[PDB]
């Protein structure tokens, strides 16, 4: 049914006045003066990121600062979020700077760290402690990019393993270094991370993007570097390699959403196997409710040309067609020559890509996974949700403090916009990650408790009729969660 | 349910022990010779094409030539297609030379035509008679490059024996992000129309020169997998390409990996909540038969088909196993290699006799089925000659 | 699926705690007085009936004040319906008789009208007229008792508030064998219109003189019930029977039993997939209303109408628990009784309020399941208010 | 959706070219007569079944001869059932051949054989051993067809149960007695039975229907009871009360059928219970594809009158819409005044309530119940109703043997007549018992063993033609199962 409603479509036809997916710019040179987030939200940004992997405190002071300034004389909300640098294995350094390896030649890795510094085409240092107790002889190594491929041979003692060069690549200091088939154990945050997201949290920040997630346990380590006062900040975990991928359940349940890091999974694992990884996520994390984010050589060709190529086209349309509730750029954005263009052809392929997509099929799918008996909220809901296709409501009106029912309701995928109703300023902003949701703040504080909730309620529609997505005669589905509540609502 | 299908998925299972879509290459400089094109179709190759666009007529005859000697000498079955030069604008359907072309076609026996250009039905009607009455049995696909054929496309369906879809050509017109939702559009429609599709140009085109694909070209061949094409398809990277063995074996890599993630019930069903009540016997043989499939979990089909015409059609239903069909026709054979999912076995009644009671035929089939390894003692079978058949048999 | 629910049961396991069918009786010389009125109520009438084909007004005046008084001196509420004298003939809709008793019946205040030999749609607009502008109000079930009711029900259903079929009139014509097949019509074309349905005549005949009735005439109640009737009638059987009492708490005996064999999601799906879409607001609401009591296990529903119309609305659909129906107008609570699957509270606002807010009327529906012992603490229940509102409640 | 099917319908529209229910006549003084179980044929009797509770094996040899002989006049065939008696619980006897039992009085009810003639109202004998070990204070006793009801005080000694009169009636010699809360141990086979199961044997009988089935181990007993010699006779089991019940599932399982006997059940189970225990039995025999049996109280007081009341009439009508194989008829035909009249009715009435019967919801309920994966000979009969209902198909073809595949098909409730078509003669005989089905004999042994199955396919669709089901062009859906096969056939 997707391939039913394929039938009925006709390229030539309007595409909807409204785009579901949501759209995370990576924030640098190109796009950090108040001028050109201003841009960059008409053109489409709702997540403004910055990459902690570069840059001091300072630089991105600036970016926050910058952003709510933008946010605020354009009268938005925008997300900020911080992408961690994580811990990263690294080589040590080599004698002139560099180490010519040889494809057939024999070398030595070692963790003894004297070796720190003079390292040689014939043995260097690698920075991660358990490197021996977690390698053992067949394994591979690789070190800048994936592109040199070390063969690990034997044990020389237990600090120091003999390799197989298996291809030929020169080297320089401090190239980064992947463990294809190892359970690497370094820890979750780094010392700097820890100091990075104090920093957050002291900011308020919206979202952690927290790098190199591999476990569960791992998001509760991140959560209590938080500390006390980081509790409501959102904890969206970057999936980069195989461990991440196996533990994807588990890491999905204690998490409040995913990012699928293409590019670093692509490291380690064959691009086709990443097609489909990609797939697993998406899919695993709308049954759950939970955002996730396709991120990563999404419109890459664009950072330098004023036109992508078809294949990247397709696939930031084939993210949407997956369910990605989010689609993320990266250097495009921090450093490219089109940072307004290209978020603006992204808004349009996701535009054209949502007329193609068929909500019911996603409805379908989830509700025939629920357990019967439901819990109110989870019945709520999906009636909700099935009232506007029964219905052919045009609008949803969600009355939602933290996020969290919005978010229920936006796992159904409704054929419509959702209107969220809030009190929360960072529910707000936090929201900006979940597809097909418009937020509303509602003063309680000026305005009144709305203990009725009707006040909430008329925010919510008129808002609906300022964006003409509803007028009068149309249909619009009402609801409150948690006690509940679900109104079908006749448009005056 | 695909999304549904995708949460029980390791992408660290092994793979599917068969691939079901299918290869065309385009032949040229780089691999024209006999043992290039031995490379070719031991990297996964099943149809062989010629760009008629370029070269004389000799040049494609030792095209014809090597590839039958490849073949014959690895013991398989390439399909041949003609790909014609071709002419909101109206030009005649088949240009003189195609006229010219297309005769050559017939008489040195080609398998298919991949008719450049079509923007409507009789036009197609036009291929057909430009083929004569000696190539009334060679199929006819239809390119589509612009908005008409888009447009037309029902009709243009109906009357062809398959699509092409021409993503290249059709993105000069028509915004990039529109030519994905046309090529779902294409597909569907043919997968329900029951016909070959194949999506062509700008699959791998980086691996032209270099290595390695992109990470998106890699993405764009296993969509259009997940799309519902039968066939992916490789121009430059093959014609004149630098790694010619090394795409294609790529390319069936892709489409394997894509597979294991494809739900193919998912196919079957909504392809059979479209057929209308009643059904002719031919189509409810073929849905039912592939039911059954999935009810006893069967693991291999074998179906008796002449024209291959009931093979198309039970792959249109798309089971959850290999199909395997038993031919007394060797262009049979040839011409099921645009449809996914079926491997053909030549059955020679001149050398065998007519086998009229099936046994024997059913027989080369399991036997087939044996030896790749997809069905062992125990296994359900589910056999099918469409007068019509449907039997499951226990493999002993 | 009856048939997979059929498999699951037990005659052994305790009936349900409600009975959902309605019980009418005709009152006649065996039951006229407060007290025998009594022991009817007891013993499970909801509606009396007068056959006004007997008795003058006086003798009717008399049933009504003593239905009034045995009914609240009990502190429930009894429906009171008049039942027409009447007439592939036609004779006029209503005689002369009938328009003088109707206009008795409006100044008297009567529930409903069940009007005889009803063969065509205007004949039920005759039978409105004939009521006037005063009797607004007043249901008006007919009585279908030949081919051309059967022949014209589609219409008749329309314009009527309500079904009975007679199957002793129907008889006469019609071979018995058909009469229960249209039986069946009648009874799901009602259904699906949401609007009650009686099943009458011969229902537990031989108990008029025998203390216990035939096994055959116990299935014929039973099978009223599997077939979707809200309501069984007694007629000779009460008003002229030995056994008045025996044979109400009989009929309700074998209700509750086949109620315990009946599946009622049966109802609710193949009523549902019957809804053109898109429904409009009173229809999605109360149908998903339902569909919440199933998906959530609810042991009740609680129902605010003031005119009973979302209550037959909700009713329509088959929930698994009791109906709860909180109500500012006595009338409805009485008008209600021939609607299967509801009772009724009656919410005094000239006593308590407007309570616009709703919060007040809720609770005494709430409240009402806890004492019936339909729902606890930790159940839950589904409230609609249909302008209209579905609310889950968690029971404290 | 037979609620759906209900809207459609019209009662002037024509009714069905066939009737699919089968139909029992107990053989007696009015009808074993070779020219009244003629008009019985004609009528629409498929089985004959004699009631060896009365008559010597001497009178129901004349039934036997009577029936083949007519049944081989006709050209037809008939199965041939015998109803056991089976064990009885009865008193003794009275002096003076009666005692007024009065309500309020106190009898005593003994074990004591000594005790078998010399009966009062004070004490009498009641011939099962074991009653005392099985009765226990608060239990009933119903003497009399449950008219006498005695309940139970308390144990006199090991063989005498005090007992309080609970209502006024007369009882004479040798009554039967019933145990409404009692697990009765009696053996499975009388002495008699052991004769009579002999006899049967002995003469070719096609079907047992077996008396007073209570537990699986009983279904042993019996088949046990007809030795090695009796092996391919259908046991069709009796379930006569609270034990058959709770038991129906092993029971079903161990046997070849269920006859439901309404009034033996009514004896000591409320009515409107016993409504809902024919519902639970047909059903399950229905999904095990085994033919049930409603039985007694059918058509009853047409014994004597012309004309049946109504609700006899939507009695039967609702045995068929429960999903009845088979209705039979008791005293209406041993020995009424109406023979003829009532199976005509009963046939009528069958046709009618068929046309509406919605055999869809049948298909579709009994599929949805099958475990995935099906084994092959339930996918090919599956399949093969489904390729009927998906074709419109007008017949269907069955090479069975032994019947197995042709039960198996039309448990599945195609919406048209099933052709069996077979090579044993008691084959078409036990078929008679299960609904939709028509036989035709083909004899292997003259013309050839068909091993192609040409012939036997084309007996089968010659027998559909003549019958007027399929003409030139209408579809036709053939199978072989056990090695299998299935064809939908265009007719030439
Ligand atoms: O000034 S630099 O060019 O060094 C610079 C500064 C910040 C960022 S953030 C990213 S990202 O696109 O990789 O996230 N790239 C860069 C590059
Ligand atoms: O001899 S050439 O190198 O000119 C040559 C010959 C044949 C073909 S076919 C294709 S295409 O499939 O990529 O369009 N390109 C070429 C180029
Ligand atoms: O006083 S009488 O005994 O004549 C008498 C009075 C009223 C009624 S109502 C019915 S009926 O519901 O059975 O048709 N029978 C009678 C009989
Ligand atoms: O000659 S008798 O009237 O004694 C007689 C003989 C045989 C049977 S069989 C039945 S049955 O209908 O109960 O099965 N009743 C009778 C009655």
């Amino acid at each position: 049914s997707q391939l039913a409603h394929n039938l009925t479509l006709s390229i030539f036809d309007p595409v909807a006045n409204y785009r579901a997916a949501r759209i995370i710019c990576t924030i640098g040179p190109s796009t950090q003066s108040v001028e050109a987030l201003k841009g960059l939200i008409q053109s489409g940004m709702s997540v403004a990121r910055m990459n902690f992997s570069h840059g001091s405190h300072e630089y991105h002071q600036t970016t926050i600062n910058n952003v709510r300034q933008a946010a605020a004389e354009l009268g938005v909300n925008i997300a900020i979020a911080l992408d961690t640098k994580g811990p990263e294995i690294r080589t040590g350094q080599f004698v002139g700077g560099d180490a010519v390896m040889e494809r057939g030649a024999t070398c030595y890795v070692t963790t003894d760290p004297a070796f720190a510094d003079k390292g040689t085409k014939d043995k260097f240092y690698i920075d991660y402690q358990n490197l021996s107790k977690v390698v053992r002889p067949g394994n591979y190594i690789y070190i800048d990019d994936g592109i040199l491929i070390l063969q690990v041979q034997s044990h020389e003692d237990e600090q120091t393993l003999e390799c197989t060069v298996t291809n030929s690549h020169t080297i320089s200091d401090r190239r980064g270094v992947n463990l294809p088939g190892c359970d690497v154990d370094l820890p979750a945050v780094s010392a700097k991370d820890r100091v990075d997201l104090q920093f957050g949290v002291e900011q308020g920040v919206d979202m952690i993007f927290a790098s190199f997630i591999r476990s569960a346990e791992q998001v509760g380590d991140v959560r209590k570097a938080l500390g006390p006062k980081g509790r409501d900040i959102m904890i969206i975990c970057k999936i980069e390699n195989h461990q991440g991928v196996q533990n994807i359940d588990s890491i999905i349940e204690e998490s409040d959403g995913i990012m699928v890091a293409r590019g670093d999974l692509g490291v380690e694992i064959p691009a086709e196997k990443v097609v489909v990884a990609q797939k697993i996520l998406i899919s695993k994390c709308n049954v759950a409710g939970k955002p996730v984010i396709c991120a990563t050589q999404m419109l890459e060709s664009m950072t330098y040309n004023p036109r992508p190529t078809r294949a990247e086209v397709s696939d930031v349309a084939n993210a949407v067609f997956n369910g990605a509730d989010c689609v993320m750029l990266s250097g495009e954005t921090a450093k490219g020559k089109y940072p307004n263009e290209v978020v603006q052809y992204m808004a349009r392929i996701c535009l054209e890509a949502q007329s193609a997509l068929n909500e019911y099929v996603f409805f379908n799918s989830i509700k025939k996974l629920q357990h019967i008996p439901m819990s109110a909220d989870e019945a709520v809901c999906s009636s909700a949700v099935n009232s506007v296709y029964e219905t052919k409501a045009k609008a949803m009106v969600v009355l939602s403090n933290t996020g969290r029912s919005a978010r229920l309701v936006a796992k159904y995928r409704p054929n419509c916009p959702i209107v969220c109703v809030t009190t929360r300023l960072q529910t707000c902003r936090q929201l900006n990650i979940t597809q097909g949701v418009e937020s509303v703040f509602f003063d309680a504080d000026k305005l009144g408790h709305d203990e009725g909730k009707e006040h909430r309620v008329a925010a919510g529609v008129e808002f609906a009729k300022s964006k003409g997505y509803v007028q009068t005669g149309d249909y619009c589905v009402v609801i409150h969660a948690d006690a509940n509540q679900t109104r079908i609502l006749l448009v005056e």
